[PDB]
């Protein structure tokens, strides 16, 4: 996550909440009412960059629970860069930005200048494309 | 939880104190399920005395509430005895790691503590609540 000192710093996720979320994924499945509770309260309790989501759900899926999570991250992204696209006037938020990847926003210090919209539809997407896992 | 490290607070979400509340009801405190999702919850935020107030008050009955603060204090007591007995001694007290009197009772005064203490408060908050028991 980052935090805003304004100065953006960066703070990687606990190795032992990550370890807590792998097993809870697995004893119990990643849209258990057990893993929504946990996870709506670290998205909306942090300001997340796509490199922690990208850290959550690659460290706590399985690797077929993962391409399903990236699919449906990549779907989100879709849907939102239209609506970014058709808003008035346009919201100047692609799918780089939302994806962190890309000359702009590849490493984790772009991502953590990324301003309060972007933080915010990474979220619903990243949250989404989470509840569509099967 | 404390939302910048040391500062500034953010409450838990209604729904996410109704979650608690309904796995407490549904599986008990000690059950697997509770004990790792209280362990995920205290290691994915940093949370202050309050915050455990908060999470205890929220979804245990009254007397397993009586108990978590009962085994909190005890706790506590035995934290303080070894942080004074530390070569060098860690120089964090009951009241610290309790969230009271007049160094501490405040949110804003807990938003400052440093790391130490926040894992002292999770290490004892989560002895403490493992020590509740059924009904």
């Amino acid at each position: 996550p980052v935090t805003l000192e304004v100065e953006a710093r960066y703070k990687s996720f606990s190795i032992k909440m990550l370890k807590d979320m792998k097993e809870g994924v697995k004893q119990y499945g990643p849209n258990s009412p057990y893993m929504r509770t946990l996870l709506d309260s670290i998205a909306h309790g942090h300001r997340l960059i796509p490199y922690d989501w990208e850290i959550l759900a690659k460290s706590s899926l399985s690797p077929s629970q993962f391409l399903q999570f990236k699919t449906w991250w990549i779907d989100g992204v879709q849907e939102q860069v239209r609506r970014n696209r058709a808003a008035n006037p346009p919201v100047n938020i692609d799918a780089d930005q939302l994806l962190g990847i890309g000359q702009n926003w590849s490493t984790i210090s772009q991502q953590a200048l990324m301003q309060n919209e972007a933080i915010e539809q990474v979220r619903a997407i990243c949250l989404r494309a989470w509840e569509k896992i099967q």
